[PDB]
């Protein structure tokens, strides 16, 4: 089996542990707890980080045999180039790479701000950005069934856990944007998805850890 | 030709500036300015930012003919791809996965201090980091001539960047990683690189903006 390490809280590894499941893959996790307030121990990471054979020691982490891979998207593509579910064109691959990053991008905005104290006194002003964000993923993936195009690639899984993130922070931010709701619902559709959804191993909150002002819990 | 799109510092721009060069790309480049204090204006890029025909308009952007794209790795994807730039095996790719990422983790870090206010006080903390993450660069390079192995990929240009700034940041920073720095002689030592550095075109300061407490004129 596949080890996947990771904190016990969805984080950064949510299209990661979509993707396991999706392509079936066997594999095992490696959940660490933090340490509440206002210490926030992490020596259940920390006792064995150095200590696992990765070039760059970091959460998350796959184990595949032999090979030791550290970085999310780095992981993604692993599995991806594993189950054949990468962009096939080369505007597949722009549009994915581009997906990627942008996912990661809005992504970091998110937890800028869940994680600086001001949250209260921030979230008015982060909630006007929202709509630009939410058009910017609306107008792209337009009438497209997937991000990439017509076929499911590992973007989507990206794709999938960040507007859900969004969603699930600002409700009705997909209210304008029915092609955003049904490319959620198609995901989620998905055999091997819907099945994990309903799973022991699911993981849908929280999203950070508990040192984050919003979704610590 | 084509079109770089960016601010007119080196920010997170110099890989893909040292990629069209070391490619003999047929480019042109639209180095926005950005206003003085306190107002900083932006309006030179602003006025146009939704006028390029971008999916998720950003500094930096590519125009290349019909195809439009943003997000420093995706236009270093691109260009990586036109020019068959990537790794060739597995294990290659692995290794260019996951340095692209690392080196904007650590790209963000040195960044994180920059342009923030407390700078000064906190960067003798930051300078004890630094050895650690030299040394996994180090360790992660070992005897390669090139971080992917044995040809020149995309991923050399963003490492050589992020180590260049260190670097800077950090004059002997790179004293007891000597392969690294055979790699950064041996980066400036490709023949359309070496031109490049000493022409018109290149721009090695500042790094930041004006807001920075470091690459801050
Ligand atoms: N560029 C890396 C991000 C890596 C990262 O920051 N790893 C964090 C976990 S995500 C982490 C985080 C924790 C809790 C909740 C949210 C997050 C988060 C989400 C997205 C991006 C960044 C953060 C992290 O810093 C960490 O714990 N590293 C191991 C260590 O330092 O020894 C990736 O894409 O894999
Ligand atoms: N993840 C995207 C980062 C995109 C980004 O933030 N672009 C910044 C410029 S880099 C930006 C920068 C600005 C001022 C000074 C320096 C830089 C910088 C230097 C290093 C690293 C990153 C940056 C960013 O903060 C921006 O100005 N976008 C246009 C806008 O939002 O409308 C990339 O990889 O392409």
């Amino acid at each position: 089996p596949m080890i996947l390490g990771y904190w016990n809280v969805r984080g950064l590894t949510h299209p990661i542990r979509l993707l396991l499941e999706y392509t079936d893959s066997s594999y095992e996790e490696k959940r660490y707890a933090m340490g509440d307030a206002p210490d926030y121990d992490r020596s259940q990471w920390l006792n064995e980080k150095f200590k696992l054979g990765l070039d760059f020691p970091n959460l998350p982490y796959l184990i595949d045999g032999s090979r030791k891979i550290t970085q999310s998207n780095a992981i993604m593509r692993y599995l991806a180039r594993k189950h054949h579910l990468c962009g096939e064109t080369e505007e597949e691959r722009i549009r994915a790479d581009i997906v990627e990053n942008q996912v990661m991008d809005n992504r970091m905005q998110l937890i800028m701000l869940c994680f600086n104290p001001d949250f209260e006194k921030q979230k008015p002003e982060f909630l006007k950005t929202i709509p630009e964000k939410m058009k910017l993923y609306s107008e792209f993936l337009g009438k497209r069934p997937w991000f990439a195009g017509d076929k499911v690639t590992y973007v989507d899984f990206l794709a999938y856990d960040i507007l859900d993130q969004y969603h699930i922070f600002e409700p009705k931010c997909l209210d304008a944007f029915p092609n955003l709701k049904d490319f959620l619902a198609r995901f989620e559709g998905l055999k091997k998805i819907s099945a994990y959804m309903k799973s022991s191993r699911y993981l849908s909150t929280p999203i950070f850890s508990k040192l984050a002002q919003w979704s610590n819990k």
